[PDB]
């Protein structure tokens, strides 16, 4: 077994990116990814490569969905956006022996005037 049983986990920093919406709609999407190190034999990388990566990637990835969506239906599909990146980051962590524990989309930015 394990003598430590604390499942810990983290949050992952991640910048925000201008992407043209579906309706050709300007605006700053930013939020924010969980994980946990439940393989640490395999996250000996004292979990940096995970750290920088993730973020990297979830430009890569949430621009392939954010980069189409609607100025509303971006607040209102808060659960769809969170599950497509915990997915995407959730398949390229578990070889680092760490798993994306839970995702939290934040507050967007609406078009300016």
């Amino acid at each position: 077994g394990s003598d430590h049983v604390d499942l810990r986990e983290h949050v992952i920093d991640v910048p925000p990116q201008e992407v043209i919406c579906k309706d050709n709609v300007v605006v700053t999407v930013d939020a924010v990814v969980y994980y946990q190190v439940i393989d640490p034999v395999k996250a000996v990388y004292n979990v940096s490569d995970f750290l920088m990566a993730i973020v990297k990637l979830a430009q890569t990835n949430l621009r392939a969905i954010i980069g189409e969506m609607e100025l509303d239906e971006t607040l209102s599909g808060r659960d769809i956006i969170n599950a497509r990146l915990r997915e995407e980051l959730d398949k390229i962590t578990d070889r680092w022996g760490v798993k994306i524990t839970r995702v939290e989309i934040q507050r967007i930015d609406p078009p300016k005037d």
